[PDB]
């Protein structure tokens, strides 16, 4: 599948190739709603993991197929400032839209975007990187925080290129 890669000025900077397995499957609505319920209220464990990933892929596919997915080359702010994020959202023609922004790493530039979204109702920013401590030696690639409920609650989904890569590494 393909999606335009945009910058914070709202200009197209490339054409990103993304996995059809992750972003363009026929959404399994039953599995998707089942996981929304779970977040709100051996072979089995493996099957359950697969169902959970299918729920996420179904939701991402809904966003892609409904033309509600935007991917930016990157989205960082040198300093937190609500107006800065508001201006970027205006450039992306999302000023009046409910938007979920999902960032890849717990680093200053992304934390600043999350802080800048605090005072914008209708915008939720998730940093899908929750390692707590620096886990001994190895750190798995995880997209903890990305959830079906928010993807369906918010009209548009904004990801960065590296966030797409993380999603593909986990769900692909």
């Amino acid at each position: 599948a393909q999606v335009d890669l945009l910058n914070v000025k709202g200009e197209k900077v490339g054409t990103l190739e993304i996995s059809d397995f992750v972003f363009n499957i026929d959404p399994n609505y039953d599995v998707m709603w089942r996981y929304v319920d779970m977040q709100l209220s051996d072979w089995s464990k493996k099957l359950n993991k697969k169902m959970k990933k299918l729920a996420l892929r179904s939701a991402l596919s809904v966003k892609y197929r409904e033309n509600k997915l935007l991917v930016l080359d990157d989205l960082k702010l040198e300093r937190p400032k609500t107006k800065s994020l508001k201006e970027i959202l205006q450039n992306l023609q999302l000023s009046d839209k409910k938007t979920l922004i999902v960032l890849p790493w717990k680093e200053e530039g992304y934390m600043n975007v999350k802080l800048s979204g605090r005072n914008l109702p209708d915008v939720k920013v998730i940093i899908a990187d929750n390692p707590n401590n620096s886990k001994n030696g190895e750190k798995a690639v995880r997209i903890d925080g990305l959830n079906v409920f928010d993807m369906l609650k918010y009209d548009y989904l904004v990801l960065t290129r590296d966030m797409v890569s993380k999603i593909e590494e986990v769900l692909g």
